[PDB]
């Protein structure tokens, strides 16, 4: 697994330097395509030309939407992170991230209009999720099998299971939970709120790298 982190907040030289000394050298930042109040700061233009000026990928997540049922809210939302993600120079085919948290409702239409609006735009779908808690798996796997391109398109970042946070160096060995269907894996936040910086802890397999800017 590669080593990386993922943050609320605005990555700043104070925060990169915290991680970079205290945790680890993270080769990608998980990071918000917009502003949630209590909950998410946006990325902007000069944050992405910092992070980048380190030799970190940042790792796309929309995260403006608090329920994931009905295909119509799946099109919304791909197109708003579409529209930020532009608007941000993120280029095409990088993988955009959607946030679903394991409380969430979520259905199988979501998730396909998800997938399917990112196609044309040149974006690649990305699925946050918790892969055993919550709704998240059984529509995944039941979109899956209603259109197999779900499987094809789509990257997990997947939430389980949750050891805690390390140092980059006493990181786990990469194994995250996954659906009980084709997917593709290549993420895992496997700790939460590392308290020497106010950072998550992710492993990630190599094949991610080619798909964050």
């Amino acid at each position: 697994g590669i080593w990386g982190v993922d943050s609320a907040q605005v990555v700043t030289d104070q925060l990169f330097q915290c991680v970079r000394t205290e945790l680890g050298y993270p080769k990608f930042w998980g990071r918000y395509l917009s502003e949630v109040p209590n909950v998410s700061e946006g990325l902007t233009r000069d944050e992405i030309v910092r992070i980048r000026n380190y030799g970190v990928k940042v790792l796309p997540i929309y995260n403006a939407f608090r329920e994931a049922v009905g295909y119509a809210n799946g099109q919304v939302a791909a197109r708003n992170a579409v529209f930020h993600a532009r608007r941000l120079g993120i280029p095409k085919n990088k993988l955009l991230f959607a946030n679903i948290e394991d409380f969430f409702a979520v259905d199988a239409a979501w998730i396909a209009a998800w997938v399917e609006t990112l196609y044309p735009t040149g974006y690649r779908p990305g699925l946050y999720a918790d892969p055993t808690k919550g709704d998240f798996a059984a529509a995944y796997c039941e979109a899956v099998s209603r259109n197999n391109q779900v499987a094809v398109q789509a990257v997990i970042w997947s939430a389980a299971p949750r050891p805690g946070t390390t140092k980059e160096q006493k990181a786990p060995r990469y194994q995250p939970a996954a659906p009980p269907c084709s997917a593709n894996v290549w993420v895992w936040q496997y700790g939460r709120d590392a308290e020497v910086c106010p950072v998550d802890t992710n492993l990630a397999d190599r094949r991610l790298l080619d798909f964050l800017y």
